[PDB]
DNA sequence: TGTTTTTGATAAGA
DNA sequence: ATCTTATCAAAAAC
């Protein structure tokens, strides 16, 4: 299968990230992965 | 060359 | 212009 973009731990630091209010296109970028991606691991209506 | 799993563009959104 | 969501082709792995 294909490997995730983030790992779990990655995943807690983005969340709180996200959280703190950073952009998802600036956590994109910065990860190295897509805005498609974040909003399916974090959708907007869950943060 | 083939399956699987997850990625990421993308279109549509009373 | 923005932001979000689910879809779906295919990249990534083996």
């Amino acid at each position: 299968g294909r490997p995730r973009a983030i790992n779990k731990h990655e995943q807690e630091q983005i969340s709180r990230l996200l959280e703190k209010g950073h952009p998802r296109q600036q956590l994109a970028i910065i990860f190295g992965i897509g805005v498609s991606t974040l909003y399916r691991y974090f959708p907007a209506s869950s943060i």
